[PDB]
């Protein structure tokens, strides 16, 4: 099943605001059924949508509905793999001004 292998912004990083988050999994994931929750400083922020731009479907692109301001972010993910195995996890990062 899909485990998170890396992300941009990276886990525990402090970065300038990114236009999207990119999560790389150990297996392909289904963008239609995967779900991601993003929160800033303990409150959910809206997500516009999810994309897997590659044929192998290992990288998931998460676009917020509005630009990411500085703050402390938590990403909660619920992946459905291309073999229909569900997994879940989380990680955090910071956006600096």
């Amino acid at each position: 099943f899909a485990h998170l292998k890396s992300a941009t912004p990276a886990a525990d990083s402090t970065v300038a605001a990114p236009a999207d988050l990119r999560l790389t999994f150990s297996e392909g994931v289904e963008a239609t059924f995967t779900k991601v929750s993003l929160s800033k400083d303990g409150t959910e922020v809206a997500i516009k949508g999810l994309e897997t731009p590659d044929a192998d479907k290992k990288t998931l692109v998460v676009t917020p509905a509005a630009p990411l301001a500085a703050g402390n972010y938590k990403v909660v993910w619920n992946a459905v793999s291309v073999d229909t195995f569900k997994s879940n996890g989380e990680y955090s990062f910071k956006v600096k001004k």
